[PDB]
């Protein structure tokens, strides 16, 4: 049911990118169905965020070779510190990487996990929940209210579609994909 749900509510490119990523690391998306849904969800949010501005460089969704090529290449032309971990976007207006978090838990909680994981980076953090809460570094939310409203609407809709299908309770308790 969860596998059908994802093949039906995300566009084939997101599904294929997610499915490929899982199968390369030896994860079956027919088994790790919550993870599958989360990877698709987070991918879609990153694509939506980029699309609301050539203000953003999409790093998430690329193979590792291309992602590091995009990163090293931004760093050499801007001078900005090289992150330890692949972030999700680069913002050419504010001249900072963005790490995008999508969480079934509280936003402050997942914010802290992110901020701790990348403690020594100057990467901007933007957390979304499936409840329409966000939290971002210095309460700087990067996007305009409308672009953020679209993302929150899309995430709430995924939640409710999952609930229509009696999948939400599994998904929200499953913390995998975070
Ligand atoms: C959990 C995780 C979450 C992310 O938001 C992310 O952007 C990412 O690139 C990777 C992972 C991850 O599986 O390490
Ligand atoms: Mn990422
Ligand atoms: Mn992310």
């Amino acid at each position: 049911a969860m596998e059908d749900f994802v093949r039906q509510c995300f566009n084939p490119m997101i599904v294929e990118l997610a499915e490929k990523a899982m199968k390369e690391y030896g994860e079956d998306p027919k088994i790790e169905t919550n993870k599958f849904a989360a990877i698709c969800t987070h991918l879609e949010v990153c694509f939506m965020y980029s699309d609301f501005g050539h203000r953003f460089e999409i790093i998430e969704g690329r193979d590792r070779i291309m992602a590091w090529t995009v990163v090293n290449s931004i760093c050499n032309t801007t001078g900005v510190e090289k992150p330890k971990f692949l972030p999700d976007l680069y913002d050419y207006k504010e001249n900072r990487f963005i790490e995008i978090g999508v969480t079934r838990r509280e936003v402050h909680i997942y914010y802290l996990e992110k901020a701790n994981k990348i403690k020594s980076e100057k990467t901007h953090i933007h957390i979304f929940s499936f409840t329409g809460e966000e939290m971002a570094t210095k309460a700087d939310y990067t996007l305009d209210e409308e672009s953020r409203a679209r993302i929150k609407t899309r995430l709430f809709t995924i939640r409710q579609e999952m609930a229509s299908r009696s999948l939400w309770d599994s998904f929200r308790q499953s913390e995998r994909g975070e």
